[PDB]
């Protein structure tokens, strides 16, 4: 399956007729909401897509600019240099694959292409890592198997991943 | 141009040690703080610096992502178009200007290099414009006369200038 991801085209001119994750919110979000904020500008969206004449969009995923409390970070060190109440992220809103091509890494290849968006925004703005909540307890594994960081306690679905692991990506 | 913006080098090898601005706080962020937040991705730093073989600094800003309650927009109509607690913007944590330099509109240049970064922004990560805290009533009326908007009420110092609006720039 030779897939590639993009920003959402302007005119959105994508197959996404039958698009299911599994999980009816994401779902609603593609077919209602993201088209409309991602030119609102309270998100940008970014697609994973087909070859095909009229391109099937069979993933997607948005993010935000945003900050979250310095409390929330695991390490006390950590938190002594964000002299401020909250430190500067990103967030990732959401991130979807479509049932029919699940299960063989097009969600890690996704969040990859995250990283790399985010560490050029990094560059031009402050932005001390991404930040996600997790939509429910398979979704919270599946980032912690990438590397995310627990914020806050144990169970919570705040994850966290550091600009400065971000840049050791890329390096 | 005399003197020319760019992000802060790496080296960070500019002349600093007769910058004033005038107000302390900012002169003190500049040398203490500025390049380690810059270095610790708390925000990115910008200088406004002249052609010497030590480039004197004349001006400098930062910016960090953020975001803000919905409920401070003043337009009602607005808030409905935001569907969720908080919208995404930048923040213009610092921006200041050498006293030997004032009231030629380097702010203003600034200002503008700023709408030109967070434009670029905008296009790969949700932004809906570029938040600002006014230090004090001098800096209030500096950013409301470059078109900012009022946020909260009447005598808060927290102003707000749209993507939307800066698109229209660009
Ligand atoms: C803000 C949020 O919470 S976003 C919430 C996430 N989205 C949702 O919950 C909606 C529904 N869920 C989904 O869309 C998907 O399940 C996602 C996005 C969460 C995961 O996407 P997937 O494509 O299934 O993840 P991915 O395939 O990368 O996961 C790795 C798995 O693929 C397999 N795999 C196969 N080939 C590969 C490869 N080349 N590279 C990596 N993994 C591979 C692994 O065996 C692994 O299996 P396991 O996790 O069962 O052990
Ligand atoms: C988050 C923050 O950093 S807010 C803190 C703001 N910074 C400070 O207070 C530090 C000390 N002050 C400074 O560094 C500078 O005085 C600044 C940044 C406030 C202003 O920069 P300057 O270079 O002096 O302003 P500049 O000459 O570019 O002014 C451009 C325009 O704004 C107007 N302007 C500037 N200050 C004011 C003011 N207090 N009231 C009304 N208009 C003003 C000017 O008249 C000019 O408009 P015009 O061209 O139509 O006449």
């Amino acid at each position: 399956q030779q897939l590639t991801i993009e920003m959402i085209a302007d005119a959105f001119s994508y197959d996404i007729t039958g698009f299911d994750c599994g999980e009816e919110a994401l779902n609603t979000f593609l077919k209602e909401h993201l088209k409309r904020q991602h030119d609102g500008q309270i998100l940008r969206g970014y697609a994973l897509v087909s070859g095909d004449t009229v391109p099937r969009l069979l993933g997607y995923y948005t993010l935000s600019g945003s900050c979250f409390e310095r409390g929330m970070l695991p390490s006390k060190t950590q938190q002594k240099k964000i002299p401020y109440q909250n430190a500067p992220s990103v967030t990732l809103g959401r991130l979807a694959i479509d049932k029919s091509v699940q299960g063989q890494g097009w969600g890690e290849m996704l969040v990859a292409h995250v990283m790399r968006v985010v560490w050029g925004a990094s560059k031009a703005v402050g932005i001390y890592g991404l930040f996600v909540e997790a939509l429910n307890e398979k979704a919270k594994a599946f980032f912690l198997r990438l590397g995310f960081i627990q914020l806050v306690d144990e169970n919570s679905n705040l994850l966290f991943y550091p600009t400065k692991s971000i840049e050791q990506l890329f390096t």
